[PDB]
């Protein structure tokens, strides 16, 4: 019998980190960036009107003064793709963020001219780059849109778009395949008979590896001989730096399934001081020793050891820097009895309390232990009983 | 010109609730149930074994010597008689034998296959999982309201339901409009500039909480731009267009968004972002949000506007982001008479744990880039000054 901290330990420092891979930007959302990102194009890619005016040189507006009438040449949009030069003494209306003319080099806003159509006067002088949006403004060729390690939000997925990177490389999620095993299961679209069990356990615990943040494939019931067994569990070691079973730690029931996975790699079975979830264990399969949890039949005691050590190894794996959950000290509401020597993680429900902001926790056969649970009572091992107005170790699920 | 609070208040009115929807329970993880749900089925169906052992009377292990008669496995299917005075192994989920009563555990046992001594003795019940412990007929397993986390798709399961009804995310289409936009794997010819809104405003409405679905560049005459939009609204409760507002070049687009609802385009007293509309389009009245091209102004009316709206159709009732007191670290310039929404860098000092803040607004690169907060400047603050306690808007990744 090994202790919650030994086997966290274990299984934390083989976790597999997933290799980083090229994606759309759009999918990298909420991903950490594995590469340093340096803008390619200029933002904006050309020079523009900032304003709506008469494109122009500054000298010919009286721009150097501080050191009558113009043609209208032309008229610009946004989006005009017509490429336009401007001679001197030439002016070009433009609307804000039309492409500036070439050989430009400010804009007369309309307000300082009389506003002519054909031919323009400027009222009041522009220097030069006044009131023009110059190529590179924003950003320039070789600078850093996104550091390696950033997480990657809206913000960043439109700077990736701004200087025209569709794809990124980014640390993805850890893909975890969850399998349960045993004669008795069925899926949820049968009828059981006698001695058949929903399989209640790859559906949950898929959803908590989703919720951990991780890539999770929900494979389902592996029957069949325990050939056909290592069949599947091979497939999946293809495709997983997190592997997750159910019934194959109870007894004899599971010797198959327990030859075939030692047959694959190295199987640790040593049971740890915990309550609920004692029975468990561990592998490492393949040339990768991609860890393989062994969980239980038993589903309250299966989501348990999930959290206890499947989540803090997802969480590691997707590089986040809390591994664990946040601890509260919560007043006990409820008698709770526990194991000497092993420690208790009962879920439970936290609350504040209105009248003095105190947090105050309620222990919640298994609709009561499958209910609505936003907490876990932390029991050390050699504590044995719980009584109300006791202040408890409060693990928040949240 | 109308408020901040005006138009919030505008938009939270008109959002639509989704109707539920009926799926499969694996796709309803973080929903809201839409419906209770009983179980039809004592479960488990049949007593079973709860570990590895002998199945027997009690009384016949104390609770001398029992012949072992047979061994039964998990999942065996046909029943099976113990008469008196005899033991069946049994393996953990196995059916128990009728007419026994208890499990002696194998280690409480000389392990003996053709006769089993026990070492100490079982009461009746013990080691054994009676038909209809885990849960009875009638019995709730997941109640309307509850938002459906593992342990409920794990109970939803339990009872054989393959899906449930819940109240589905908001679905979102975000469209981008304007002759100059192209998709970022093209190479930008004269005059063309990258559609970076359409990717930005899909990535916040999803991390908002939508189901969003992005267009992308809605491109063509007026008439096909309104087909456009008409299919979006088919399978939406909000709707996003940028380049809408702005000038010459959205006179199309908001021509059509007139002939499907009523638009609205009064400016918010805000900056940035004042330049924005508002509309409600077609029988059904789907909000359509009409956002400018500016990539930093869209992303503050998004947050500011549409966030609220997404957070109001998933029926959530917490305040939008958490406000935290910080520290300006630089100078801020601010409109007297509008609300200010400057993004920055919200730090802790090491030295005192105190929060600090620094205002990113060229400024687009950097504030897009280190950005995890907004300064929140009232109306009638005209200047922030370096010392001066402000209201940071925590935009939490
Ligand atoms: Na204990
Ligand atoms: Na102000």
């Amino acid at each position: 019998m090994r202790s919650v901290e030994q086997q966290l330990s274990i299984v934390t420092e083989a976790a597999v980190a997933p290799e980083p891979v090229r994606i759309a930007i759009a999918e990298a959302l909420g991903l950490m960036c594995a590469e340093e990102v340096q803008a390619s194009r200029a933002l904006p890619g050309f020079a523009q009107a900032a304003i709506d005016g008469y494109a122009v040189r500054a000298v010919d507006v009286g721009g150097e003064k501080s050191l009558k009438s113009l043609p209208v040449v032309g008229e610009v949009a946004a989006g005009s793709q017509q490429p336009l030069r401007l001679q001197p003494k030439q002016a070009v209306m433009v609307h804000t963020g039309a492409p500036l003319p070439m050989l430009a080099d400010a804009v007369l806003p309309m307000a300082w001219s009389d506003r002519g159509r054909k031919r323009v006067t400027a009222q009041r002088p522009v220097r030069s780059g006044e009131f023009v949006r110059k190529e590179g403004d924003d950003i320039q060729p070789g600078d850093i849109a996104v550091s390696a390690g950033a997480v990657l939000g809206p913000a960043q997925i439109g700077l990736l778009a701004a200087v025209g990177r569709s794809k990124v490389l980014v640390y993805p999620r850890p893909r975890m395949s969850v399998i349960s095993v045993g004669a008795e299961l069925v899926d949820i679209d049968r009828q059981p008979g006698l001695g058949q069990v929903y399989d209640v356990n790859s559906y949950s615990l898929a959803a908590a590896g989703r919720e951990a943040g991780a890539d999770v494939y929900r494979y389902g019931i592996a029957a069949g001989e325990p050939r056909r067994i290592k069949e599947i569990i091979e497939s999946q070691m293809l495709r997983s730096e997190i592997i997750v079973i159910t019934g194959a730690v109870g007894g004899a029931g599971s010797a198959g399934v327990r030859q075939v996975l030692n047959e694959l790699g190295d199987i640790d079975t040593e049971r740890v001081a915990m309550h609920p979830g004692s029975v468990q264990g561990f592998g490492l399969l393949g040339e990768n020793k991609i860890p393989c949890f062994l969980l239980p039949s038993n589903p309250v005691a299966s989501l348990v050891i999930f959290e206890t050590f499947v989540r803090p190894v997802v969480r590691m794996s997707l590089g986040k820097s809390n591994a664990a959950r946040r601890v509260v000290r919560a007043r006990a509401l409820n008698h709770v009895v526990s194991v000497a020597g092993r420690k208790g993680f009962i879920r439970s429900r936290l609350m504040r309390d209105a009248e003095t902001q105190d947090y105050l926790v309620e222990a919640l056969h298994l609709l009561a232990g499958l209910s609505e649970a936003n907490g876990m009572i932390r029991i050390p091992e050699d504590v044995t009983e719980i009584r109300p107005g006791d202040v408890v170790d409060v693990i928040f699920l949240a």
